């Protein structure tokens, strides 16, 4: 049955992220655009076939959801956790819906931005909007190749896609999003073999440090987890980079996809309050987290009513 | 003959605007900034090779040029001058060096953006940061083609390149910048023939209204000028949409590049102060100009030895 | 258990189309041809792998099928139901085989089709063959955005493919074919406005026209059908623009796939006959049908076994 | 004086389109030259870089004499037919050359459609080819056609009049015949036969050594040198075209050179032989359909009326 | 289904052979390897997505399957047989490991292949490295076609993947890799006519020889076998030029996957043995096999799981 | 101009290298070669047009020179010059006859190289065969950007091509190359910084390092020459990984291209024999030379007119 939304989406490489509160009373108008969302994507991509790539995924939040909708709520739709660790800090801040927008340019990310956030105009407040920028290596903001372990084919449907075990939303996903901030300066200071300690992997070659020489608070070590029966645990991430060269603003803006946020929150609270072995995640002590929110991202079929 | 910097690029798709002033006691980190950008420019773009297309055009304005340089002065250069039209104003900005930069890619442009800001941290202050991009039909933020009529080739050449009439600076050119907003809901209240009105030329077919039809207040009307000689005065363009969805800013960032300042200022006058037949240029009616400053981009050569 | 032919086609960039009559005493020459169909798409497809994206459907009419075979048919064959609308009308004209030939270039189209018509000469005689290209941005000979809303994975193989209704059949599909004449000059006297009101979406950017605003006798209005289940009833359009300058001859080749005829029929009483709101689809106004016929394109291994 | 894009790069399609001007139809005719290279911008500018639309247009002996008053090109005149004693070239009527290329056929298509709608009622369509590159460069025979064109700067000089015609430098002369070949009767020969008719390899397109290459082969004839010893050369862009159903498979051959002397020896030696060979073996498979010559101005001929 | 291997790989350009054997001590230098194989495939080609198409396919010989593992053995897994023929033989050489790595590249290949043979150096010896480069219509040394008649989605899914008749080795694949030789001053001499009756399909076209011109010992006829039930019999090949102009080697790299040995095996030994109505298959008179060599190649989940 | 060969080519992602020595009695067979070597080109490669890029450029050796050619000589044409360096040597090894081919693709290169030798069987004598691979990034087989401060355009021109000082052989140019083996072991064995060290720019991008931070006997310090004139003299280059795994053999194919080969003769000593504040280049540390020749490229027109 269940259509999914385009959640495994082919590379592309410039992004839109679009948070937005729901004003008092604007429900209806948010109801009606979320009816009409996946004609929008085809309008504006349909002619931009087949380089556009063009996608956007909807996601909606834990109070929102109860504004929106009555009878039943997805299984693990909850605001996002924050956590106070020793050290570092994740914040949780508003967010009501969330267009994940995705192309292979710019531009037409932005035509399907103005034409969702016109239907919306004075229902929503916009809280966040970041334009994202994929390296032609596929580098991020560190320096590093970023999405190489991502899960591919039938292993990311398994890993993305809710089931059986929450028949009514089949199709569905959770996402976690993350604006970081990075401190471009410290990082820069490290010698690669030393940045390679953090991250766990070789820098030039994305080969992975050995299980022998990767430390245990890297972050490779910390954000791989076995669940109970000793299979790895998996997101799907799709991480962009961004800033403002005037601002000093060096950041990545991390979005991770699950079928249920339990995998994703017990990857955020090894990084963030560490382990036995480990006190935190090194990446953290060149990234702060300025934006923390869960969504609920349905079948493309509910939101077609 | 001397190596103009890369002012004639080819059609390119992402643009990064920086405009800065340079503080105090800044001048000597400039000057070596100056005389690297082109290396910098390599080390970024060369391994993207060949469909990059990473390139930087460096500009200088007039009182930065005499904190920077002894010597001669471009003939042309002096400040952007404010036109105060009945309706209409283009506003005089503060800048003292434009980096344009372009390429295939947003990452690219800003990868170079980054090295150059990151030698110049603490000598300058930004004035202005803009990330632009082409939409795929080379459409700009009115839903009009924009480009089509700019010079090729060695057209190209004798429009936008200094010569012969100042040649200590031959191989250079001026560049005016303007940051304009729209208001698009206004825009897109009128119709397309209304539209096609006040541009001048057919909306989805790019093709110019005939000269019996196009009214003297169209902006392809306002904006083509003769000069004495009877030919065609030309600029070269290389409008860049930007904005912000949230803001609620469309925008069209314009740049534009001439042999001598004379020809831009004349289609600027036209456009903000009119002529006898027009008041003014109707895209104003529906853009404001924000910022504008004016700056010599001098020969690759002029940087390079410093 | 069977491999459809290739109705789901990815986007390609040119089409031909052949339709042909089977002459008295043919019929072994064409089964013979058919089991080969697929060995010809291969020797003349394989060596412009990946990119050259060649296919060809082969679909066959009605009384051909009588002609050919014998045991079962398809339980929605039928001939082309000729549609005597009160102003336009929907002829049949003749055709026993239907080549829609797809590639990402004519030549590779052309060379399956010369290899094709090779094996049928003396067989067969051509009705009908037109080289399709596409135009600009999916744009068809109307100047409109012609694909949108066509079904896309899932929803495409349900709404084209037969399934367990007609097992002996499952992976086949029906096809209907009218080649369409505009009236260009007609069409561009027109507004902008007048002719989104014709089709029911915005022409440059392809949005469509709210249910506030959209007219009943609207294409896209009339051509919407939800079926008993108040679920959408879908079809598979690959419509090709044709034309020649000197003759003005400017066309739109509509071919549509669907899992039983009764869906592109309804659809086609719509638009010819009308509903209580509306008394013709306006987009009539500007097209005549010069053709129409209906084939059943059969499972792969269908023809493969003869 | 800048040239038309005699000079073209290589382009996949190409529309010929042959007209004679009415009784009547000169001041529409003129009109049209003068905006010819705007409606090319017009309709090429927004597929930079890869369209690479371009027109050339063409203007025949009767044609310039009804047009223009004054000096006239000099080597102006009508085709000369040529009757050999097995092979004919025909010459057929034609007072307007449009030379349409471009990457794709649309972007031919939509220039066409703007040039012809310019027209109506001044001039009657005589000839229409919608031609396609077939393959890897081969033309219907299954040869690559185009291999021996000159380039760059030898180019220039082979099509280009300068200083012996003073007042028309940076014009071309342009011979089009539309062929039809016989494939059935072609196809009847082993390859090595081709070879032999053609003067060069099937597969790997090498020429045949000077002592296997018959007299009467396509390439023999075809190669000219001057008194003074150096090559003459003509510019081809000879394009495909046909219709199954009909069993039409044809050449549209388009030869541009800075006189029409060159084109004309070549035909010479093509239709009535030489002491060693009756005719081209080619014309044993190709029958020559039209014939028109045209000259091609300067650009700046065209937009100064 | 368990995962296979990358044996089913799209048309890539690129490709290195790497046959080598286990030298005593080696095993647990292997054992680790295998396991990481695949984390070395996506380190090496992620970062080239999606134009890269990088895969690796790891198989095992049946020694070493003894040397490496207890437990079962894929059911067809035996040492490659050497066949003495009349005229023609196909020679049997160690191989422990094989590595088909293939990409849309050369470097991506040569860059994967030094991480393995980085990992592995001391516990092998190379037997046998080619580097592979297909020419740009998909045509091998001899000038003809070489994939056509390759089974594509499902087809190739039941003729390469072991199912339930072997499950505990579900998903894996056999591969027999055999390295061929040509002379190419002899096959010149043919005319196209005689090379196409060698081969058994046209040279330029591509189109199979008809039934009743195609010879009985052309490389088709005796390679087209039918099974018990009626059904042809296929595999999947991916064979690849290479060579070396100054030492005048012109040659093709036959790899062969199947389901179950035995239908190459057939292949093979109608081939170099011949039938009753042919000698040998004529190729071989152009063609000599200088390698040889059998391996398992199992699922993807078989190497992480040990 | 003179028509220069393509020494001057668009990046090319593959290359052929091959020296061959000319055997006593083949002086006529190779001048038949020359004059035919540009229509080879064309004929191999006008049918790949316009992706494969196909170029070839002949070099002929100062001893094959005074067997092939009547009247006078380059004047810069000498045999390769060894140097006998404290630590390292410069090899000389024989060459008398050049092809550099370049292409898109490898099977363009080795087409057109079967071609030339087919031609050339029974009077030359292979010395050097290498089929190079160009790395995603224009990275070398030390992982560093290669390429990045080379000429371009008309500087380019200059620094390349024989111009009046020369003026019968104006259009060509001399060719310098050298065939370098790696010891990867020992490089991995450094951290980044200190390869960075040996080079002279940044690793991963590619920015050189700082005047005040650059080592003297860096690659980068010693290959930077200033002439007489205060100007740079240089040199184009387009160095090729080449490799065999299984051999352990990771490779740079350098070719250097300049219009004396004074230029590239005093880079040379600078590297092998050093300067006051360096004992020779730390790149030769990691490199081993195993070939030396030198070669002029005469115009295109030079070869044609034999
Ligand atoms: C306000 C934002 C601007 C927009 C959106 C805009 C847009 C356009 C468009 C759509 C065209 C027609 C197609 C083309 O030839 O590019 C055009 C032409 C032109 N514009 Fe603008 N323009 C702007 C500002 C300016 C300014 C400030 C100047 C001069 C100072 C200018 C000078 C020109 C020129 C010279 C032409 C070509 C006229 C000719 O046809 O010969 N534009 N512009
Ligand atoms: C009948 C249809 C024609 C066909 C199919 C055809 C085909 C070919 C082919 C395959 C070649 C060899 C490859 C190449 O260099 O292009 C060639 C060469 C040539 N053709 Fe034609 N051709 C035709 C008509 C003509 C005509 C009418 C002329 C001259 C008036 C002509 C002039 C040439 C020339 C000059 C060459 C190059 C000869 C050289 O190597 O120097 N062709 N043609
Ligand atoms: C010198 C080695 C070889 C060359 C150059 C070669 C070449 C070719 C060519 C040109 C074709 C026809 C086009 C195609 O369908 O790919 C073909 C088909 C085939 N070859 Fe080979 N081949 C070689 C060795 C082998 C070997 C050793 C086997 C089997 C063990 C084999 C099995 C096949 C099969 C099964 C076909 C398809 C037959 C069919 O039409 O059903 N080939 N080969
Ligand atoms: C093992 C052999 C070689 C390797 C791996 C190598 C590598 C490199 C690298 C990585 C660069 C910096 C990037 C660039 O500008 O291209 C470079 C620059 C350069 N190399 Fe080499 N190179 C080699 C041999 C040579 C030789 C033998 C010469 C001269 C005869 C040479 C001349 C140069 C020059 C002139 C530059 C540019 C320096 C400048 O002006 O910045 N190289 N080489
Ligand atoms: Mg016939
Ligand atoms: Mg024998
Ligand atoms: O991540
Ligand atoms: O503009
Ligand atoms: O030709
Ligand atoms: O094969």
């Amino acid at each position: 049955e269940p259509e999914p939304q385009m959640v495994l989406s082919p590379l592309t490489s410039a992004a839109i992220f679009l948070v937005v509160t729901i004003d008092s009373g604007g429900e209806d108008t948010v109801r009606d655009l979320l009816s009409d969302v996946a004609s929008l994507e085809r309008a504006v991509g349909f002619r931009a076939q087949p380089d556009g790539r063009l996608s956007c995924v909807t996601g909606i939040g834990s109070e929102a959801w109860d504004r929106l909708f009555s009878g039943a709520r997805p299984a693990g739709l909850h605001p996002f956790r924050e956590l106070d660790g020793p050290v570092h800090r994740a914040v949780a801040t508003p967010g009501d819906l969330l267009f994940h927008i995705r192309a292979s340019r710019l531009d037409l990310c932005f035509a399907l931005a103005t034409e969702i956030m016109g239907r919306l105009r004075g229902a929503v407040t916009p809280q966040d909007e970041v334009h994202g920028f994929k390296y032609f290596d596929e580098r991020d903001m560190l320096g590093f190749v970023d999405g190489t372990e991502n899960p591919t084919g039938a292993a990311a449907r398994r890993a993305v896609l809710v089931g059986a075990e929450d028949p009514a939303f089949a199709g569905g996903s959770y996402a976690v999003v993350q604006k970081y901030l990075h401190d471009i300066d410290a990082w820069e200071g490290l010698s690669v073999e030393a940045q390679e300690r953090v991250i766990g992997r070789r820098k030039m070659t994305d080969v992975e440090l050995s299980d022998d020489v990767k430390p245990a608070d890297s972050h490779v070590a910390l954000t791989s987890v076995t669940g109970p029966d000793g299979s790895d645990l998996e997101i799907l991430r799709d991480n962009m980079p961004f800033g403002s060269v005037g601002r000093e603003e060096f950041g990545t803006y991390f979005i991770g996809y699950a079928r249920t946020p339990e995998v994703t929150e017990t990857m955020l609270e090894r990084m963030f309050l560490g382990t036995a072995s480990a006190p935190h995640d090194r990446i953290l002590d060149f990234s702060t987290a300025v934006t923390g929110s869960l969504f609920f991202t349905p079948a493309a079929d509910f939101l077609e009513d």
